[PDB]
């Protein structure tokens, strides 16, 4: 007995704000939270409670402290089979990381659509409202190793296997609406050239680097997606609050057999919401687990992140009617040309048990889809349909890798395949091959129809030559990244330019940063400029000239673009600090906690050490973290109640914190004697918006203060934040 | 697409300070400087300038940009057999990482010993003062992944594989002289314990979550590698800048056959030198490749990594003699009892050209010992002779992974084994058994003697009966991290404190937290003290009525087990930040850069934007980085030299760098003008300890700067930085 007789050593089975319990495995912690998914997985499930430690033959050991020797300081035996197998087993744990995506965080939730689709598509999933879909989702940066951080600026994968009636569907998709390279074959040349560098493998996690800025900077087809990166696209502050898309035009089929393009979105019920780079940049260093820690506690308290899928349709007549190709994945389509459809909701409710098991060994592959849906030629997707079956192969260790419990299917799965490395399946089957008369040719191919019929591709025209070439349409590189950088804020584009200016002030070789400036004078002269002046090059007579590249189908704008230009704020799921003093103004701490609960907003109570403290009216304080420990980096707002405020006010820790959280641009509140923080942050006598202030934290106090975390960031302030050194 | 007119792409081939020019592969940085085991990797080295762009089996690839389809806009084909081998490739480049160390940085070098070592082992490579040793070097971090961060706070590993004339010898040890754990049976218990947490993978890189300490607090045996890791040698400045150790007692054999125990150690001749722990962590976050860039850079730069391979000897008859088992891997043998003593040098002087082929792919193993070493009953190093090969195995993908060029031998290797994944050597003798008549049983076997003889185990006696039993003598655990704690300053004992604290605050089971301080009470009540009130626990009386353990063999400190209580400090290669303006004096500039090239410190321009600024006098000066980029946290002292100040004196970032530089204890040295910014840092016009001021730089000036930073830090400073908001 090593547990603690009060039982505190095992987490509440019911929902609960982060920071309260310790975090367990799903299972454990929402054992009601059921799924067919989760279901199917009780067959692989192991306990661990009441049962004797055994070796993997079953064999119970005695002695789980010490090896076989002759004699107790002698040398070890060879015959210690117990030792051996727990050495081996250990020393063979590691299997190789994904190629790209290798840091990504994971759960398991149900999708439901809101109404039948069978007039666009016979996919089942998609064909009745009642008909609940489970999945799995993983997000993910790209660049990085698995041990990497998470809020680096990087493009995030955002992928989502169903395990539909009819097969899985893997929706393999990013948080931009386009990729950086528009043919597959040049898919190893640009991770290679974002990748850490191949003499020393530097830089981890960042494309601040010199081969990367080569690269795009020879390779203008990357400007777009580069925009999106640079911009605050690239650091969200949550998988929650994160856009995703497929990207390619793929195709819905009907069971009349009509074809209709179709792009994919995901749009996040919390909102769109990003970190400001000074912040994003050193979380990676206060707590590079932030964005799987996030994900794991808002599913334990109940914050169930939810997208609403969305579909772009264009019908087949309309396939060349823009300025751009529909085919070409570094082009996106404007929603105010084509609006997107919503379609279905999907929650996810439910932790992992195990990491490893479940989110390591997982395997997405946009080549996994359904009779109801098809392919284009997209000469991007076209080339993933190779890399993703092959991949895990290696990765994954053979050709049985459906046969691991989280990628198994759902539904019925017979054919002919035998053998291979880790096979589980033990066939009964007479015959291994078709036609066949031994089992009267079973299992039967059947042919396609309405529902549950056999996949047939829509027999699309082909006519051409044979050719490596790529096509005319595919030759225009600026203008929607113009087009981006019109759609943004002033705020948001003041972040792009110092995107640019961070990351090519890393780049060791200046003449590589002179011709990134020069690709962006093709896009906007402003952007260029404030650029140039961040890295002491000025444009040249030649690039002031460079006439803008065109409009798209007629737009200068559009502000579905934007992460910020049309609000769309939600404060349920956030977090805020509440600096504490050691006697705290009870009555301001009920008011304050009390408006937070009823917002779905939680509280992390902050002191200079660990313990108790008591508040002036008796009522004892847990503390849950000290200042340098949850530094503001990793809330939304910071409200500093009254008290004994000479208890903090010169500790330095408690100064900053409030400093970094001003520069960072989060709402601060502060009540009564708490004002006299005011001059940390140079604030004026009458006060400042951004500031909450007032005698107590009652009335309207916590009102302005939720009005405030609603709209995520005091953008006005960044004028302000430009001198304080913090 | 083609490299600039100028050539400004290429780095010069001549050794060049940090930041001079773009890093290189080693064979291009430093085309000359050869030894036997860099020249052996001739044959597999790859060029690329002149030659034509092929497939894998030489066919001259014509598009290297585009995916052959039918029709420009149409499908991919599948004969389009050049894509498909670039794509094959790139989905196959990861193989697992290593289990442990999996983070980890390299170079080449050589070892020679200062006097024949033949009186107490034959070992060939220690016999002739004159006989040049190779050398590869692997230095690494013990948690994260090979994508986690180089300044966490953690053991370090350090392996050095040495290509001897009578085989390689691999010493694969890590900075601190003892281990976690006594015997390997608990080592994958101890290293579940301390990765991240099985449901959720966090934490990266860190020790500080419940499970690492759950472990701790019930297996007390640990805490003596745990006050080392919580003391700043677990945050080193450099690799350059700690200390390494076998840890084991080995022994060394002569030619007589006489044994003698030895431990192993590396002294640093850059001196020891650790970062503080609020610097470390935030550089996580600022750049994580740190210590990979910095090792890389002073070998470019010719400031060699140099260390003292030392050796501590015990005589046979003197295994009793102290008050702790000499075979414990959690005890050290004090340098107060048992000197080291010198036995050579190596230097590391060249990186290698691809980090995968040669850093990642190297295999280092313990067992790997020659003739005139031997293997003692240590159970944690009898246990580590399992490991190493079956790993290595999995991991590199056969068993033939000593064919792989870095772990190749210099010296002849000859046997019977065949076959396995990826046979390089085709083996032409008509035998591959022995004995055998039909190659005259050659390879032969060679009896052992004094040189080039076969390998004999020393013939230890062997009594006692098969057993699964810990040696009573073992069960001691807190004399020796007391002795440590009482050989520290105290300034590093306030670190220690720090470093429990922060770790057990967050740990979210308040009853683990309880344990070790409880354990801590049976090591050092002032420790206890201290750590539990950061914690707001109190001690109870029966706590403070512990008994404090033995003293080890009569000592109440070693001097030699503190970081700094004995000055060693070498200023050659460190780097001081220059913060200019837009009209720096350059007569300043030219005093500051004279004595710094004198010394060998290297210096960094940093400016609030990059290109260049004038000086006074006209010189140009390239400006490597802003304020923001190269933060105070990767340099080691600042200088502000005058000129017109009022261009950076309401600079925040500018401001910020010096509040940073400050708290982290470095010394800053300000001219002029620039006196004016010792008020941001809100102390003192008399001056101060660790300020260097005058109305210009110059000799006298720079002396005294240089004086602080053969100091490292300036502790004096420590209490007047709790109140510092930075
Ligand atoms: C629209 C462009 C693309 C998007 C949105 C995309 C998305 C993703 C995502 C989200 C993952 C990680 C799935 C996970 O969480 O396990 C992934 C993995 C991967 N991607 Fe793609 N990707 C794209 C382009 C490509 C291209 C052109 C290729 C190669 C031809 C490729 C090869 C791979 C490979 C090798 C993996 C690792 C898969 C595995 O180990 O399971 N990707 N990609
Ligand atoms: C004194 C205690 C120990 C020290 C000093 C030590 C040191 C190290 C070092 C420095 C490396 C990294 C070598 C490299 O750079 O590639 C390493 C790797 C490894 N160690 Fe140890 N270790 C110790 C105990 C153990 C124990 C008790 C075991 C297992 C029984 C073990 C198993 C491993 C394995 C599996 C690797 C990965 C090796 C590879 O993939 O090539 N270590 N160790």
């Amino acid at each position: 007995s090593l547990a603690p007789e009060d039982g505190s050593h095992r987490p509440a089975a019911e929902p609960t704000p982060p920071g309260a319990q310790p975090t367990a495995p799903g299972s454990l912690k929402a054992p009601d939270t059921r799924n067919e998914k989760l279901n199917s997985l009780e067959d692989v499930r192991k306990g661990s409670e009441n049962y004797a430690l055994t070796t993997n033959q079953g064999v119970r050991i005695a002695d789980d402290q010490n090896s076989l020797r002759a004699g107790s300081r002698g040398p070890t035996l060879l015959e210690d089979f117990i030792l051996r197998e727990k050495i081996t087993h250990f020393d063979h744990e590691r299997i190789p990381e994904r190629i790209v995506h290798a840091r990504g965080s994971a759960a398991h939730g149900y999708f439901q659509p809101y109404k039948s689709l069978s007039d666009i598509t016979k996919a089942d999933f998609l064909s009745d409202p009642n008909k609940i879909t489970p999945v799995f989702v993983r997000f993910s940066t790209v660049q990085g190793g698995a041990g990497s951080a998470d809020t680096v600026r990087d493009i995030r994968g955002f992928a989502t296997k169903f395990y539909t009636e009819e097969g899985i569907f893997d929706l393999v998709g990013n948080n931009t609406p386009i990729f950086f390279i528009q043919d597959a074959h040049k898919f190893p040349d640009f991770v290679h050239a974002v990748k850490p560098e191949p003499h020393w493998a530097i830089p981890q996690g960042q494309s601040a680097h010199d081969t990367f800025w080569d690269y795009v900077s020879l390779q203008p087809e990357t400007l777009h997606n580069v925009m999106w990166a640079m911009s605050d696209r690239g650091i969200p502050r949550s998988y929650r609050t994160m856009e995703g898309f497929g990207i390619h035009t793929f195709r819905l089929i009907n069971a009349e057999g009509k074809a209709t393009f179709v792009r994919f979105h995901w749009k996040p019920l919390a909102g769109k919401a990003s970190l400001v780079w000074d912040e994003a940049q050193k979380l990676t260093g206060r707590d590079p687990d932030f964005h799987r820690r996030e994900l794991w506690e808002a599913i334990e308290a109940g914050d169930f992140p939810e997208y609403e899928l969305g579909f772009q349709l264009i019908p087949e007549e309309d396939e060349f009617k823009f300025d751009f190709d529909l085919l070409d994945p570094t082009k996106l389509i404007p929603e105010e040309l084509v609006p997107v459809q919503r379609v279905g909701k999907m929650v996810l409710n439910r932790n992992p048990d195990n990491f490893f098991a479940e989110n390591e060994q997982a395997a997405f592959h946009p080549g996994h889809i359904v009779p109801g849906l098809d392919f284009t030629n997209d000469p991007l997707l076209q080339g993933r349909l190779y890399s993703y079956t092959d991949t895990q192969i290696s990765r994954l260790g053979g050709p049985n890798f459906h046969e691991i419990p989280i990628n198994r299917p759902t539904c019925p799965y017979h054919n002919f395949q035998r053998d291979g490395m880790h096979r589980m399946g033990i066939d009964t089957n007479p015959a291994n091959y078709e036609p066949n008369s031994i089992n009267d040719n079973w299992p039967r191919e059947t042919p396609p129809g309405p529902k549950r019929g056999g996949f047939e591709s829509y027999q699309e025209r082909v006519e051409g030559n044979k050719v490596r070439e790529r096509s005319p349409s595919f030759g225009e590189y600026y203008s929607h990244p113009r087009l981006f950088w019109l759609s943004q804020t002033p705020f948001e584009q003041r972040h792009i330019v110092d995107g640019f200016s961070f990351e090519l002030s890393k780049v060791v070789r200046p003449y590589i940063r002179e011709r990134v400036v020069d690709q962006l004078a093709h896009i906007d002269l402003t952007l260029a400029q404030a650029v140039a002046k961040n890295l002491g090059i000025e444009l040249t007579d030649d690039q002031l000239n460079i006439t803008p590249p065109p409009d798209v189908n007629g737009l200068k704008k559009d502000p579905s673009l934007s992460l910020y230009a049309i609000p769309d704020g939600d404060v349920k799921g956030r977090v805020v600090a509440i600096l504490l003093n050691d006697e705290v103004r009870s009555a301001d701490l009920l008011a304050i906690l009390k408006a937070l609960k009823a917002k779905g907003v939680h509280a992390k109570l902050l002191y200079s050490r660990m313990g108790e403290v008591t508040a002036d009216d008796g009522t004892v304080l847990p503390i849950a973290a000290t200042f340098a420990g949850a530094p503001s980096l990793t809330v939304d707002a910071v409200i500093v109640p009254c008290g004994n405020i000479a208890d903090i006010a010169d500790n330095g820790d408690a100064n900053y914190y409030l400093m970094e959280a001003y520069k960072h641009l989060k709402p601060i509140a502060l009540a009564g004697d708490a004002r006299k923080f005011k001059a940390t942050i140079k604030i004026a006598d009458q006060g400042e918006e951004g500031i909450v202030e007032a005698d107590s934290a009652d009335g309207s106090f916590m009102d302005e203060l939720l009005t405030l975390m609603a709209a995520h960031r005091v953008w006005s302030r960044i004028p302000k934040i430009d001198k304080i050194p913090a």
